[PDB]
């Protein structure tokens, strides 16, 4: 792989998360029934694939050279929170505070990985 791929995947997840946050808020304000098999399920499946490939790349990144601000446990925690964030953006059952907490957690780790990449890619 190239750090370039990881970076793109990182930015893709950030966008999924930010667009997800807006979808969540819009759903709480004025609910809309999203289709399960045609929209929700495929969104989770696609993002599940994205998250897995990202994690493997992120983990590779930290093994080759010990990064300054990102560690394994942090990378591993993204998956479950990210997937919950995706599902809830459509069904929005969880409360505002909880949605914010997982979104904040996911975004920070994503930004951290992004920072490490840029820092090490610039030598």
């Amino acid at each position: 792989m190239l750090s370039q791929t990881l970076l793109e995947m990182t930015e893709q997840m950030i966008e999924v998360a930010e667009k997800g946050a807006d979808r969540y808020q819009e759903g709480k304000n004025s609910n809309h029934s999203y289709d399960f098999f045609e929209t929700i399920k495929p969104a989770v499946e696609e993002n599940d694939e994205l998250a897995a490939r990202w994690a493997e790349g992120a983990l590779e990144l930290i093994k080759v050279r010990r990064p300054k601000y990102v560690h394994k446990e942090q990378i591993e925690a993204v998956k479950d929170n990210f997937l919950e964030l995706v599902l809830q953006s459509y069904v929005h059952h969880i409360h505002k505070k909880r949605f914010k907490d997982i979104t904040e957690s996911v975004l920070y780790t994503l930004h951290a990985v992004k920072d490490e990449i840029a820092r090490e890619d610039s030598r």
